[PDB]
């Protein structure tokens, strides 16, 4: 996945995740980012190049592909990954800033949420759940479910009447779409349990 | 985004941003640079290859694409990012130079603007606001709003009369254009508040 | 293989493998990841570009390629490598966590499985065997053996009657498929012997 | 811009630039090299692929492109950047060599030109000015100004009579050509002032 | 050759090669891996794209290319390099493991083979010779000598009768094939002399 | 130029070059390797893709390109650079090995050739001159001078009679060929003077 300096970033975030945030970070890096960069991205390489329409109308292929794929699946996943990673990155900085200041004023134990960290950790989990569900909704309603069809019927101008068009690798894209949605749903469940851990402690 | 040496550069600039400059740096790196290199750039990959014109005139596609896209959006964003990052890069050097000299003559506290740093920080914010607004204006008047059309009508020589041409992925490009403009506008608001913080202190 | 930071990751996992896990790590990195990254991936570069069908029907090539290659071989291997590497990555973290805590409470000997590490090492080997056999089963039944044919007969809509189609580099792909399957079978045998080593110790 | 080891190279040259050479280094790295690698290079990607000539003569497109673009603009800029960077790279080594020997025989102050460094610094600036003006002259006379035309008229063999040919992205290339020339002219002015600083000191 | 971390790997293996293994490592890295990465690989880039067959039969080009190039030369060389490097990589670890343990139980001299290292070094040389000769044999009998022909005559189904086909860059591929074979033969001679050095010592 | 770890390699060789070998190393890295990687390589990208022949004979383009470009210019330069760099790389190791042993038995002065280093340095320069002249001869006689022609006349089978073919970017390739030859000739003169420095000392 290129870059090169994960060990600092991956190591930095790892040291500042309480109990489940370490499990969440593994699922995020290995099964969402690694899948996207190593397998999924090349699958969508020829999405418009291999888009085939049964017509002789110039410009009909351009508007039919645009109508049915307003935003690419891989571009949607890249935006979603950036949005869910930001609250985790910000909070991990807060723990390092809180720890450094106390050490300066003054035993590497587990990360504990006791003071001002409560309102930043709880909000970060809330933002992660909201962002994750928002992108799942966009995926469902924009593409009419998680299955890609071989044939799309298009009647936008300048296509005469209805034109038949054919998608490239629809089955492979369905397999990867289901994988991302399922892993995304797992991350939602992981975040909810972390809320349950915190809420019962406050209620107790 | 390749490179590899961000941790020094990102870490260096981060340590020398007062209060909002740290929020500004996050929005710049994560939501402007990361989007451009990971999602936006591949969207514009086939801008001229998939440009289709309904004509038989040789050379008509070349002049019509040039007329309606004098400079690509991604090339415009790359220039804008370079121009806004330079004042921040220079001032971060000034803080490190001011701090180092005092240490040589001789408590890592927050960055404070008290002496000659006042005329460099204030000018840096002023330049960033001016650069940000200048590029937003160029985007609006060159492309006639932030929405990309499916069809462009072209009558430049040697095209006979008016020729219909069709843009590649107009909807995807509109979505990313709105995202950059919205994030660019947020950075303008963040810079203005930093001016308000400094101006009231001087007025007090 | 790009990346750049194996030496930390490869060095980290190597130091925490008992006797056979060091042989397993060599076979995994050198004969599965190196083969896929350096040789296999470019073999599948033109899988659909050089797919040729004897027909004049628009859209027939798209549905016939999708029917016979629902998921690419290289994308299947990438998923399999990620799934088998995860249990080994997790357990290597457990050994480092178990060792670090003892040092904090307080002779670099070989890795020994005596306490809570028994239920994590044994499950890690069990998961690796199950994952390895599941992907070998998918390879066999999805593609009807490990040999790729030169000609595939396709009758899916919209292809009229049965259409003859021709695969790109079928012999090269067969050679690499047999190589990956054989190395995958070796890793299964290596894991089973490690179970035999542990089970006799518990039974004794 | 790939590479990865700038921090050593950029850091090394930065520490050995007197007053203006630090401003010169910023303009060189940020507005000449960064522009070339991030924006300019992809603009010239399809210079010959999208070169279109209104003719049926085989081989006419090859000789007409060669006639009007004997050497590409980006390749010209790459050569110019290498030539201007070499004198600065060499002199920066001289300062480090002069400083190291004094330390071995034996207060990090500003770089001062007093002894044998006078004839190396002065010649380095002179070579940089001469190289910069020579490449600006080549740009002007080879391409007949800094504006690229949409249409070129070609009559070289084997093209029959005069053939009309059309350039790819002429407006975008004009924008980047004007930018590089203007920044190159700024570097000339910066170097001349450094000569004025040194010459008055010697005359005094 | 991309990667980035040879200096650790190259430095590690270099420090653990007796007398000729240092000469062997230079020939392997510089004249086998560097040539393949930098020069040879791009020569085979258009092997099937520029494969031309004088026919109108659909699918005839696919089966004729497959028949005459079952596995590409560059893919064959990549497999051979991996197989010959593994015994050297493993033995270098044994020397470092033997040296480290004795130091822990307890003068950086030359590498000496006296104890258990005898059966690992001798087998490593034997495996390297066997692997090198096996791949040379495969190259000879698969491609009928080391010279690539311009024309190949193909009669496999569905090609009607015998079809003439033309290879891309046959002369350049012949030059690089002879270079690898000659360098491969040198490595065989180097390994044999190392056996002669060891065998006479044991016989004495 | 990718890679990433020149600073160790470039720094290592730099510290072990007597007087002229430092100038030689600069010319080699900056004006031979930099030019080839950054400018020359992309010029030859479409050498066969844009090779155009005025004919209807299938396979005629393949044999005519092969006849007139048996080895690519860039592939020739890559081989030459590897051959000339090897003697300098080997000798730099000898200086470090000779120096390290003295330190172990035991004032960083200039590199001096007094003992066994005489027969390795002198042979290294002799090999470099011989290799440099050998590749100059191959360039001249294989391509009939250093100027590339627009038109090549080809009569090899299966081309009927003589076929006219047209080269891609012949003028740009001539400019870079002359540059490499001139810089290569400078390196020959630099090596000869180093022989003159050594020979007079021995004769004295
Ligand atoms: C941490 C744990 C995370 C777990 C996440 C699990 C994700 C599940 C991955 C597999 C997804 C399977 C369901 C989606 C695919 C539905 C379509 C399907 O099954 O296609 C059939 C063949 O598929 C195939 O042959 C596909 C087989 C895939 C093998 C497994 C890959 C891994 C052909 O059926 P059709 O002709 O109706 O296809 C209509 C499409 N155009
Ligand atoms: C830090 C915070 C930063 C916040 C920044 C916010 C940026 C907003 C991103 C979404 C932009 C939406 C508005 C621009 C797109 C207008 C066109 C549009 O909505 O297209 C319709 C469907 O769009 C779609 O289906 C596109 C939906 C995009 C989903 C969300 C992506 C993230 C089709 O309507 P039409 O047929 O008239 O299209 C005419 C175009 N050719
Ligand atoms: C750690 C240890 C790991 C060991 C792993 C071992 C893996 C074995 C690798 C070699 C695989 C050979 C068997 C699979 C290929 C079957 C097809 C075959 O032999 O093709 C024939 C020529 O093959 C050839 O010419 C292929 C020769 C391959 C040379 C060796 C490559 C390394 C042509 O036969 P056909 O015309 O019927 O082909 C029908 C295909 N379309
Ligand atoms: C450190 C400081 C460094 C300062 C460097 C300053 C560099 C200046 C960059 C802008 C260059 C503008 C002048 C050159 C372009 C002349 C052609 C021109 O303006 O084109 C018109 C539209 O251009 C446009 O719309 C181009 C607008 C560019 C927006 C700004 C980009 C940044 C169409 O005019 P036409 O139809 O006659 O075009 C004839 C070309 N084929
Ligand atoms: C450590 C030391 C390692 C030493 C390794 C030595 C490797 C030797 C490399 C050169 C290989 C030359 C012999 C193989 C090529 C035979 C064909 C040949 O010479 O082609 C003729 C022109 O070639 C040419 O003009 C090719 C000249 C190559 C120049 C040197 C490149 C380095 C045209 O003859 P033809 O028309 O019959 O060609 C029939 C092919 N289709
Ligand atoms: C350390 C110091 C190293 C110094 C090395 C010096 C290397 C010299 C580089 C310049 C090479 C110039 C001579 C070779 C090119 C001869 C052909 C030539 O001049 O072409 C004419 C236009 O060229 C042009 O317009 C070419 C201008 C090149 C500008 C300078 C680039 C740097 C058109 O003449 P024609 O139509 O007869 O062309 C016949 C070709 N097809």
């Amino acid at each position: 996945m290129d870059w090169g300096t994960l060990q600092t970033i991956l190591g930095g975030v790892n040291k500042h995740s309480t109990s489940i945030g370490k499990i969440w970070l593994t699922v995020l890096f290995i099964f969402r980012i690694m899948i996207l960069v190593v397998a999924a991205k090349e699958v969508w390489g020829d999405e418009q190049a291999d888009f085939v329409c049964n017509t002789l109308q110039p410009g009909c292929k351009n508007v039919c592909y645009d109508h049915y794929f307003p935003i690419s699946h891989i571009r949607l996943w890249a935006l979603q990954l950036i949005f869910v990673s930001t609250p985790a990155l910000l909070v991990a900085m807060h723990v390092a800033y809180r720890r450094h200041e106390k050490k300066r004023k003054f035993k590497t134990q587990k990360v504990r949420i006791e003071g001002s960290l409560w309102w930043t950790y709880t909000s970060s989990i809330f933002f992660r759940v909201i962002f994750e569900a928002a992108f799942m909704y966009v995926f469902y309603v924009m593409y009419d479910g998680f299955s890609m069809q071989r044939l799309v019927k298009c009647n936008a101008w300048p296509c005469p009447n209805t034109v038949d068009c054919f998608v490239s690798r629809p089955t492979e894209k369905t397999v990867f779409t289901v994988f991302m949605i399922a892993v995304s749903g797992i991350c939602i469940l992981l975040n909810v349990t972390e809320l349950c851990y915190l809420l019962i402690r406050y209620c107790s």
